[PDB]
């Protein structure tokens, strides 16, 4: 079963990248099955709602008592060296708090890494059914 493990905050880099203390050592973390927009594009610069995503996660972090990393049961890290996980703030998932407010989008998923999937499809399809943000 995916297990919980404590982490603390670095600092928040965007709306689903984040710099992490995990088990001692400094990691970049990006979340798992979720889509912020860009505030970096190298192309184009802020996209809608970038700005919006990234202070959304940035509050809900850096107002937490706790925080939790959950790996899935696939790889654990991805070809740029970033943990993959759903995170955790106070017992209420990051990813899915994103999602929920239209400030995210279910991302492109790769099994074995996809064992929230289904919850966060269903925030999703309340999200724009309510129209929310980036569903406006």
């Amino acid at each position: 079963k995916l297990h919980k493990e404590p982490a603390t905050l670095i600092k928040a880099i965007d709306g689903d990248t984040l710099k992490l203390m995990y088990k001692g050592q400094p990691m970049t973390f990006r979340l798992l099955l979720v889509d912020t927009p860009e505030t970096k594009h190298p192309k184009k610069g802020v996209e809608k709602y970038g700005p919006e995503a990234s202070a959304f996660t940035k509050k809900m972090l850096e107002n937490a008592k706790k925080l939790e990393v959950e790996f899935d049961k696939g790889q654990r890290t991805d070809k740029y060296g970033r943990g993959l996980a759903y995170l955790y703030a106070d017992g209420k998932m990051l990813n899915e708090a994103l999602v929920r407010q239209g400030l995210a989008k279910v991302a492109y998923v790769y099994k074995p890494n996809n064992t929230h999937e289904q919850h966060l499809r269903k925030s999703e399809a309340q999200a724009k059914k309510e129209k929310l943000n980036i569903w406006s």
